């Protein structure tokens, strides 16, 4: 095919956990979908104590934005590494085929840009991440990862082949950080990236994260930034973890339909309490809310959730169903 | 519906790994199934060395008892926190919808009780656990978790829709403990719960269990308390892990039909050697024994099994099948 | 059945990652398939630094060779423990039924041999490993494990029941080692096995591998020993991990059809980016290559891959498809 004969559509990305505009069922034939991301190395405060790290980001956020296309669209990404950064970066799409997912073709030094195109031949949610030869886990675990959703052209389907249509979508990126510690257990204070590298490596080799967070920081998806829904709304939560296994769980709900390893030509698993998303994968869970109130959404290693950061909230509006749950006798002495 | 028009049936629970009486296929219409549990904080010796912890239990056991209902029954639990305890507790059912699984409605101080009702709208095995705001993983990893089985009204089915009927059921609760250690590696000796809390938190944040046990202690499901079966019996083993992934395996057998993430509207996986039950989940495996003798049942991280405690035994009675396995030449010099 | 009436066929094993000759679709009726393995305790250098361990091997390799039979063949293994070894060993097949997978029938001291037969009643890839009572994880994590593939008699099938036929097969055994460390972090230097045992136990109880390798060493499946394929070839990669979870990923490709937990009566999962193989399991992934060049094949905990050793390479020959992926604008300043 002469790709130049296809429609081009430019996407304007949004910051997670929100997701840019798309149509579930494709309203056109295959397109070249044009994306731009600018790499930003920046300081980020990741916990309540004020711990500040040097993060490596796509588009300024941890995770990077969710990109959305349909099966057999072409993804055309312009990747910009401004001269205000100091490191070499690239990008690997798990949705793509060839050249280390794109990484072998997208190495950009500070002051460089590149444009990669690939055909999105398989439907699903997929991780993308930076992967510079010889320093791959350092970039990934500094926050340099996101996800892309490749929808089937006729949208999502249940285990029987009937449509599933979400009303809302959110993207939860989960990040394991390995902040170097001294022997007493305090995070080291690096009076450059090179000077940090060996103890970053040492810290990673412990295999023990210091922080495991959603949307880049402890508490990021809480308070004025809680996720929201109404009773009766159908919500898709895309969840990625580029480096380490996670086990999502909606406290007070379920995953009604879950693609735990994220690939839509497979039937979803029904009625999940908790699912395993392996490190290096994106998964997706669909739920119809049935009760109002606060929900937590967690990695159900509850130490990881409530001590290390892997917990967010939904605030859900609407009527309470006492058939479905009620306090028959409220807590009392007697 | 006027729930007061429905039959009530009172269940009398039993200590794991045994399971209270139920009928696989529902012999009545939907019911309100009434359960009572009394919280008990108590000392438990968890290993061969005599290490004693302060456990937090439902009904005196780690795990708490297995509760069994059918889909679209109502579970009505009276939860009692006697004044001989010292902490606040509650309960979250992963089977339930709303109010953090029940936790937001069931906070009981010592000297209080409460009664919660919920509709068991999804079939499967599910975790339940205590979850007091701000101290969730401490209670869970002190043993305060169990499981509930919500059977389909027409019992279990294989991947083709034909019945699967078990002759015996067992409930294996797997518990990760985080006993605080001093710098030399010995378990700290807490001359109160408050004085323990910070190092309990420190110990949990290592993400490294000190003990991983079935039925509350190293060796609990061995000797006079080995699980039993006969050749030709169909056995369902429900296995839960409220906080951490496990990978069960029957040494010398298989999971003929396994719902690894526990939800019965999905077809089972066939012929498993080993399955992954994510932390925060219950799973169920069905097996028909074909050979007599001793079997081990383990978490197949074999360090976790044989060094940290996650191993039990079956003793199986009956005839040996030499077609299926035989020693052609017994060990010898020659 | 009088097993003596069946054909006997002797298999001559090969060193991983290669796999001995077999036919996907069975060309005969059920057979007694005869295998011989000789246990070898030997020193192995496992990393670039020259760290040398005392490995415990089947047939001289880590992993042990892949054995291949068909469903309802009999596997007859002669297991030899020469008097040049010093330890007791045995073998447990996860494919087998009874006697702890064979371990209870195959205990051989140095200078002994034994012959075990079992019926391979379930199709799939399965772990085998040594398991001497009281020292199981030490032998497994010293390298004493491999896998066996029990093919359906009519070969592999996709999720719709149509044939899947591989052109090439490779066996990747992934090994977690726990080399004991002193307080400063250097590997201890054991001026016997008995003298090593307690700190081997200590090291394992950390649950933190020092090395996680494919084919027995860092870099073993790279350079002159990279895996190979051509564009358009169908490749099956069998992957085992006898003790610890892994999450394989082909960097630049996919698992087109994946049996993550390895059992062929189940439909494969399609289009996987990354799969979870639980510790104690073998899995299998089928992929048709579409692009030439270098691929990495990794455990996608990228710390485990690129710092601890769990990475190999494919070198793929053929034509590059610019429709599927191209650099539209190569990296440049502008
Ligand atoms: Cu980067
Ligand atoms: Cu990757
Ligand atoms: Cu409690
Ligand atoms: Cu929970
Ligand atoms: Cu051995
Ligand atoms: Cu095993």
């Amino acid at each position: 095919v002469d790709i130049s004969t296809l429609p081009r559509v430019k996407v304007d990305l949004v910051k997670p956990p929100f997701v840019h505009a798309h149509d579930q069922v494709a309203k056109t034939g295959p397109r070249v979908v044009e994306f731009t991301m600018t790499i930003e190395e920046k300081k980020l405060v990741i916990d309540r104590e004020g711990t500040e790290i040097h993060a490596m980001t796509f588009n300024g956020s941890v995770p990077g934005p969710l990109m959305v296309v349909h099966e057999n669209d072409y993804v055309e990404l312009r990747l910009i590494n401004p001269d205000t950064n100091t490191l070499l970066h690239n990008i690997d799409f798990h949705a793509a085929t060839g050249a280390l997912g794109g990484g072998a073709l997208t190495q950009v030094n500070p002051g460089e840009e590149t444009t990669l195109r690939f055909k999105a031949t398989k439907p699903g949610v997929f991780v993308y991440h930076c992967a510079p030869e010889g320093m791959v886990p350092w970039h990934v675990t500094s926050g340099m990862n996101g996800a892309i959703m490749v929808l089937p052209r006729d949208g999502l389907k249940d285990e029987k082949g009937q449509p599933l249509t979400y009303d809302k979508i959110y993207y939860v990126g989960e990040q394991d950080f390995y902040v170097p510690k001294d022997e007493a257990g305090n995070y080291k204070k690096y009076e450059t990236p090179g000077e940090a590298y060996e103890d970053a490596v040492k810290a990673m080799r412990t295999l023990t994260p210091t922080h495991i967070v959603f949307n880049g920081a402890v508490g990021a998806l809480t308070g004025d930034h809680a996720l929201t829904a109404a009773v009766g709304e159908r919500v898709l939560v895309v969840h990625s973890q580029a480096n380490r296994d996670t086990r999502p769980h909606l406290i007070g709900g379920h995953g009604d339909y879950v693609w735990a390893t994220g690939k839509f030509r497979n039937p979803p698993d029904l009625d999940q309490e908790t699912w395993l998303i392996p490190g290096g994968t994106a998964g997706a869970a669909f739920y119809t809310f049935r009760q109002p109130g606060v929900y937590a959404y967690v990695n159900h290693n509850l130490i990881e959730a409530f001590e290390l950061g892997a917990a967010g909230h939904f605030k859900v509006t609407g009527e309470w169903n006492d058939d479905l749950m009620t306090s028959v006798v409220k807590p009392a002495s007697m």
